[PDB]
């Protein structure tokens, strides 16, 4: 029996067998009260103490949100489906920790992503329990809200401020505070880590000042804030705050009644609704998402950026070889995980409208034309290629680059790297290449499980990304020290070395897309 006295009363774990030894789980530990009735579209309420024996023997239930039904019965789009039970009471976390207990453990704070409409810490390729047991790491994650339950804002308003499912995803790392030394951690050893807007919400707690006493350091997987999908203008905010009050029939003119109107709707009607708030908006788009709401975030996070207004410390960041090709098949016209997708001019046209659809006629010309000046104008995969690295460079690598650079020129160690390897065991097809998510299995060590049907050459790999995150959490410096690896150097803003991550070889590379991110990051922004 393993029970462990917390600063709210005492939670009971769960022994797992891993590799040989043993890693204890703490699964669905409270972290708030419950965000129910009265406290629907509020911050997270501080949680009060109880006396019995919390179980934390089961993940917890997911917060609402929307789900992904395009491939119904298709494992690469429901991996990332919910697996446990939806409800607005899923202000939850997980604790893995080394057995034996560890005695000043570094921390590991996993936020997922999920475009803030969705996502869960529940999800298999989440399961800290490899990293606990092969770098005796403690990993924490937790559930956060979504969509409009996490991110509805009425600027300056308490009773719908925005920004609270970031508060939640804070007021968890407050607790990892308070409480990490009693499960055997280092509060003061705390290395944030997630992927897609997962990431962006790394990104926006280094700008945050009620999170910089809250880690050390931070790591981010395939996304920032300055990506164009991370922050919702408070002009569009607003609208869609109106636009959900008018379909769910909520439309006052006292705003705080509104909210009252919304607190009365079940679960059920305010999800089914917030798809519709953004007419013409992009494939999956981020209807309900971080704003500048004077409080987290108290100007715009670029403005922040730009004049050093951040936690001083150090970086890892990174992407995917094809971040934009999974987008493809959830909208553009001739795509399909079924077929090889060989697409037309056309069809490369009327995709730049489906993704670019508030953009003039010449902005998207502008695209085309720096997109399809090609080697050899007879490839006839030229515009399908084409599309998805439009869709990645724009979403994904120019702003995760502009981000280390703008960060690294105040004087911090940042690190870059370039994941360009495809899972074996893929189930999307061979010409979305190096996926979205798809590097995240391997820095949770699923790999490591011989069991699991991965290659030889992918243990391999995924061993060396476990040291390298496990050696930058806690020492800041993602090396591998002991079987004559490439050294990862510093990124610079003069030089730009990244790492390519891969099973053949590691090596080291400048400027990661310079002729493409100089399109979006110096001109696109003017059109
Ligand atoms: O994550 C989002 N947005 C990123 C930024 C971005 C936004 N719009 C873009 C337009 C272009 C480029 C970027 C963007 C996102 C996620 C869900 C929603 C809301 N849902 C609700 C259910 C119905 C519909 C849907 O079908 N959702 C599919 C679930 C996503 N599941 C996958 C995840 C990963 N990899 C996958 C790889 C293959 C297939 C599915 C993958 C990794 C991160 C976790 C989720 C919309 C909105 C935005
Ligand atoms: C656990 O270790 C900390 C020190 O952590 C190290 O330094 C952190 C800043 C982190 O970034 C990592 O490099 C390391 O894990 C101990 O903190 C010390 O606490 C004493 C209290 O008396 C204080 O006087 C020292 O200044 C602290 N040292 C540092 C470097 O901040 C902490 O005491 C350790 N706790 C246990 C139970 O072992
Ligand atoms: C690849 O498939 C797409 C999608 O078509 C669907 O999926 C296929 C696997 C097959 O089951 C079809 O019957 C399905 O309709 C094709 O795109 C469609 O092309 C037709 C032209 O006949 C057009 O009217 C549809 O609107 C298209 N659908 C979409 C979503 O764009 C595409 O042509 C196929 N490409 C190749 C090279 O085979
Ligand atoms: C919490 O759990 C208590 C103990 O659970 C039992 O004992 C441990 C050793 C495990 O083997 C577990 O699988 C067993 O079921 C219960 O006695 C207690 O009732 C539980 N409390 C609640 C509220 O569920
Ligand atoms: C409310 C909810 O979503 N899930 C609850 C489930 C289900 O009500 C039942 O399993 C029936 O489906 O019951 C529990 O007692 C359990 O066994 O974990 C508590 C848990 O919170
Ligand atoms: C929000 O903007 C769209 C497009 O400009 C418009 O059609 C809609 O009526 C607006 N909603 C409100 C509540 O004004
Ligand atoms: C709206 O209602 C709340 C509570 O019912 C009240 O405090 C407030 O004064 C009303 N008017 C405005 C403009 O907020
Ligand atoms: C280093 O190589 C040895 C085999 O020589 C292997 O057992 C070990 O896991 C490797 N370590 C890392 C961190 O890759
Ligand atoms: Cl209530
Ligand atoms: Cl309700
Ligand atoms: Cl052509
Ligand atoms: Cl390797
Ligand atoms: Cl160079
Ligand atoms: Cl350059
Ligand atoms: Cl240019």
């Amino acid at each position: 029996d393993i029970i462990i006295a917390t600063k709210n009363g005492k939670v009971r774990g769960m022994q797992l067998t891993v590799f040989g030894g043993t890693v204890t789980a703490f699964l669905g530990i409270p972290y708030a009260q419950p965000p129910l009735g009265r406290l629907r579209f509020k911050k997270p309420q501080s949680l009060t103490k109880w006396s019995d024996i919390w179980n934390a023997t089961k993940y917890a239930n997911s917060c609402c949100q929307n789900i992904d039904q395009s491939f119904p019965g298709f494992h690469g789009s429901e991996m990332w489906n919910p697996n446990t039970d939806l409800s607005e009471d899923c202000l939850y976390l997980n604790v893995w920790i080394p057995a034996p207990k560890p005695k000043n453990a570094t921390v590991l704070i996993w936020i997922y992503g999920g475009g803030f409409q969705t996502g869960t810490s529940s999800l298999h390729v989440y399961d800290g329990k490899f990293l606990a047991r092969v770098e005796r790491v403690i990993v924490v994650s937790m559930n956060y809200r979504v969509g409009a339950l996490g991110f509805l804002a009425l600027p300056g308003n308490p009773e719908a401020p925005g920004n609270m499912g970031l508060f939640d995803q804070q007021l968890a790392l407050q607790w990892v505070q308070k409480n990490i030394a009693a499960f055997g951690g280092n509060p003061k050893s705390v290395t944030l880590f997630g992927e897609s807007a997962g990431a962006a919400s790394v990104s926006l707690h280094l700008l945050s000042p009620g999170s910089h006493s809250l880690f050390t350091r931070a790591i981010l997987q395939s996304g920032s804030f300055n990506a164009p999908w991370a922050v919702t203008s408070l002009y569009e905010a607003r609208n869609r705050t109106l636009n959900l009050a008018k379909l769910t029939g909520c439309s006052r003119e006292n705003e705080t009644e509104i909210i009252k109107c919304l607190r009365n709707k079940d679960p059920q009607e305010i999800l089914l609704n917030e798809a519709f708030v953004v007419p013409y908006g992009t494939p999956l788009s981020v209807n309900f998402g971080p704003t500048v709401d004077g409080d987290f975030l108290t100007d715009m996070p670029d403005i922040l950026l730009e004049l050093g207004q951040f936690k001083k410390t150090q970086i890892l960041v990174g992407v995917n070889k094809d971040e934009g090709t999974a987008f493809l098949v959830y909208g553009a016209p001739g795509f399909s995980k079924d077929n090889n997708s060989i697409i037309t001019r056309k069809e490369f046209q009327e995709g730049l409208k489906i993704f670019f659809p508030g953009v003039s006629e010449f902005g998207k010309e502008s695209i085309l034309f720096h997109y399809t000046d090609w080697v050899d104008d007879q490839r006839p995969e030229n515009y399908r290629e084409a599309l998805g690295d439009v869709v990645g460079d724009y979403n994904f690598i120019c702003p995760a680059l502009e981000f280390t650079k703008k960060f690294s020129e105040w004087g911090n160690n940042a690190f870059f790297y370039y994941f360009e390897h495809r899972s074996s065991k893929l189930p999307w097809p061979e010409w979305m290449g190096v996926m979205h998510g798809y590097e995240i299995e391997f820095v949770f060590g699923l790999p490591l499980e011989r069991r699991d049907q991965y290659t030889k050459a992918e243990e391999i790999l995924s061993r060396s990304i476990v040291k390298r995150w496990a050696n930058f959490a806690k020492y800041g410096n993602p090396q591998e020290t002991q079987n004559q690896s490439t050294s990862w150097p510093v990124f610079k803003s003069t030089e730009q070395k990244y790492l390519t991550l891969n099973t053949e070889s590691t090596r080291i590379m400048t400027k990661l897309r310079a002729q493409q991110c100089r399109f979006w990051t110096s001109f696109f922004p003017k059109v």
